[PDB]
């Protein structure tokens, strides 16, 4: 097949250039039917994927959409792929799967037939059921045990009058989370929210200069610095009360609570502390956690991620949503 | 003396003066269903004689611990006693209540309540930690059915239809005809000349926002339950329909000679499929006025609750925000 070979993303990079009989070349893992319906509708001869159509945590249909509009479609082309190519420059895809610029290899893949992407929805199909099936059955054995942590509030911790009518910012040590902070800063200068730093993220407010109300995790993780800080510190604990990082806090000589759950995460046990104690807002910085997430997850997801979202219910709005406002 | 245990009679609110005020041996009078762990707390730490309940302290939706604390610390509890507990209460006033339950003012009858004891509280609490277990078993298991018969509409969106490219990378805003939505949208006035999001009116608050003077880009609902102006007003109008394609309010819409699109599914709500929808055409953000949907509203619902509107919230993830957050931002 002889075309031009065009770079596409999902975003529009080359969807308006694609004409009819074109290569276009993908990076798209677990193609989207929207992405999936602008290629068909450009009529390419085929669609090299640098990944796998469907690398089998989701069903997704369009793989199958762009078989049955008579394109074909070779994948797992590697990095090599996005790397060799001329945009424009007219390319030549064999039957086996290799791209060529004339008599130059540029790159080998493998085709992907209809009833190889049929087989690949369905066992897609299956392993979301299976995982869904566990997923949902560890929910209920969490609510049935955890019932009083979740109606009752039964371990947390009382901190005061301070968090009761306020905003709170929660800052959890996630992937980006300093530039995320650091973009809210007239949000936190405007409306003074109650800072919570959680694991990690309580050194970097400290490090930011702030001063935060509460910190929440093992002291033993958490610098120097944040915690003679003059936070209140609450320490996770095991459900007969028994929290690590006690004697690292008595050594210090500062003022601490515990906590005492089956939660694992610290950002879950932050989340509950601050609705327990009836905030107007709480704003999930460097924390963030979709279903999504749940979905694509080729391994176990801990229902208490999501059951703690769900639980602050009206009250949380991620870090992102605010910084939007100030774009 | 006549029998029975005395002490002024208080009323007492889990945010009132009441609790501030109510001393040791006092009778606390109160109106709490389902009782919470931070209102049993603050009424033990006063030391009350007694706690007489106008409602159940255990319903039998939620298991709490509350009651059971009040007990622990030998304080009486009497439930059940209705309206009449308030309206016959006259604060500070010496009351006596007797064995079996009733409140007197010396040798008049003012209400007749049921006793609470420690052992029957252990068993309202069993009994409301089994139907939760039920429930949620029920709940989680018609979650799973959902997800796997509708794998397609959560995964690629099949149904959702192209609404052309106004939602994204813009915020959007959806209104729902939930209480006071309308004096929600009213202070969410700045907001939207701020932002300008793109509205979607939602049944009957499409009507809401079309009177506040906004020209909606897009209306969902059954056109049946839509007023005219609003169907008039050029948004472009999303028929919820069966899984085949029938939508209903259909004749209305071609009668009216008007644009529409139909959004087939097994989604009841048209709260849902605005938030599937809007989420699908990849907004800044989504901002929901009058639909909200909560775990504890699960929890407490007792009847049977739609793993729909929860998934499709935990689904919209990090893009969704709730009015009353933004409105929070203004006051």
């Amino acid at each position: 097949l002889q075309g031009a070979t065009r770079i596409c993303t999902p975003q529009g990079k080359g969807l308006k250039r694609l004409s009819e009989g074109d290569l276009a070349i993908i990076d798209a893992p677990d193609l989207s039917r929207t992405f999936a319906q602008r290629l068909l509708a450009a009529k390419p001869a085929a669609v090299l994927n640098v990944s796998r159509f469907t690398t089998g945590s989701v069903p997704n249909f369009g793989p199958q959409m762009l078989i049955d509009g008579g394109i074909q479609l070779v994948e797992g082309f590697g990095q090599e792929l996005l790397d060799g190519t001329k945009d424009g420059k007219k390319g030549r895809l064999t039957e086996d799967g290799q791209l060529f610029y004339g008599e130059r290899l540029i790159s080998n893949g493998s085709v992907l037939s209809g009833p190889a992407a049929e087989n690949a929805f369905a066992d897609a199909q299956q392993s979301l059921l299976d995982r869904m099936e566990a997923y949902f059955g560890n929910t209920i054995q969490f609510i049935h045990s955890e019932a009083p942590l979740l109606i009752d509030g039964l371990g947390i911790p009382d901190t005061g009058n301070a968090i009761e009518g306020r905003k709170v910012l929660i800052a959890s040590p996630g992937d980006n989370h300093r530039s995320r902070l650091k973009e809210l800063r007239s949000f936190i200068r405007e409306y003074d929210p109650v800072l919570i730093g959680v694991d990690g993220a309580a050194d970097t407010l400290v490090e930011l200069g702030y001063k935060p109300a509460l910190i929440v995790g093992n002291p033993t993780g958490i610098g120097a610095d944040a915690l003679r800080s003059g936070a209140n510190v609450i320490l996770p604990a095991d459900p007969d009360g028994h929290a690590v990082g006690l004697e690292r806090i008595q050594d210090l000589g500062i003022g601490a609570m515990t906590f005492p759950s089956s939660v694992n995460s610290s950002t879950d046990l932050a989340l509950l502390l601050a609705d327990f104690h009836n905030p107007q807002m709480i704003v999930n910085v460097g924390g963030p956690v979709t279903l999504d997430g749940v979905f694509e997850n080729r391994e176990d997801s801990d229902p208490a991620a999501l059951l703690t979202r769900a639980k602050l219910g009206t009250k949380l709005v991620d870090g992102s949503v605010i910084a939007s406002l100030y774009t």
